[PDB]
């Protein structure tokens, strides 16, 4: 829990969602002043639980490619205070910056894969991995964010059995059997890659969720984005392996990206 006196907020608003608004601020750590992003709950038991589940999860996470939580501050409102990733969501950035080179995109997605390999080792599932939920520190440093749908897996289980339903990022076992695992997160990571190489274009455009599900069961997949290296498109296809058993884990995904990047 944070000291409201040690927090200064801008008057400007960075963004707003169902939960409320987001403001940029500063929090005085012992000596240094650290720039922060803050979710400020508008005015709702669900939203408080949402903020609470995300905080509960972040508190246990510690990795260079995952957004770091500073803490919670109870004052004029409930506040979730994170270290600021200044450049914001990966999709919106690439949408405004098409000069980004393929090798730069590969670097950022490898970084995500490294954060997810950590998440997988830590036995947490993200359940909302998408380009909108990756934040940029700099043009060469990505962090995974938005852990509101995330779950710590029980010590005796490999998956979580299941609100917000981003079906275009969901593996078939999620849609058909409500089972969410690190391998489901791998499926989503494939969609994320596609997004990144499509410079933030939405996947499966013009299609309803049921239509995407039909497409995938037919064995059809999204095509290679313009200028996307083939090796990276091949990795998207591996991530979209239908049968979860045979879908690769994040260790193999991260390895594959590393070798392509450093070679
Ligand atoms: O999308 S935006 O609001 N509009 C422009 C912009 C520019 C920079 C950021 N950066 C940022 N860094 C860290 C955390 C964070 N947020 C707010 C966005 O969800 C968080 C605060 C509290 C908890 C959180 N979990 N995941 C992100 C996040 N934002 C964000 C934005």
């Amino acid at each position: 829990y944070l000291d409201r006196k040690l927090l200064t907020l801008e008057d400007k608003e960075l963004g707003s969602g169902n939960f409320g608004t987001v403001k940029k601020g500063y929090y005085q750590m012992k000596k240094v002043v650290k720039t922060v992003a803050v979710k400020i709950l508008k005015n709702d038991p669900a939203l408080k639980d949402e903020l609470l589940a995300e905080a509960n999860v972040m508190q246990q996470l510690d990795n260079p490619y995952i957004v770091r939580m500073i803490g919670i501050c109870e004052a004029e409102s409930w506040m979730l205070v994170m270290e600021m990733a200044e450049l914001g969501p990966l999709n919106k950035y690439l949408q405004q910056n098409r000069h980004v080179k393929d090798k730069n995109i590969i670097e950022l997605v490898h970084q995500v894969s490294m954060g997810m390999k950590y998440l997988e080792e830590s036995n947490f599932v993200h359940r909302d991995l998408a380009a909108r939920n990756v934040l940029l520190v700099t043009q060469h440093y990505a962090k995974i964010s938005d852990f509101g749908l995330s779950k710590a897996l029980r010590a005796d289980e490999n998956y979580y059995k299941a609100g917000k339903w981003p079906v275009k990022w969901y593996a078939p076992e999620c849609i058909n059997y409500y089972k969410f695992s690190s391998k489901s997160d791998v499926w989503s990571f494939g969609v994320l890659m596609w997004e990144a190489f499509s410079y933030g274009q939405k996947p499966y455009r013009g299609m309803k969720g049921s239509e995407v599900t039909a497409m995938l069961e037919k064995g059809e997949r999204m095509g290679c984005p313009a200028g996307c290296p083939r090796e990276m498109y091949d990795l998207m296809n591996l991530c979209w392996t239908y049968d979860v058993e045979n879908r690769p884990g994040f260790a193999a995904v991260e390895l594959r990206l590393r070798n392509y990047y450093y070679d």
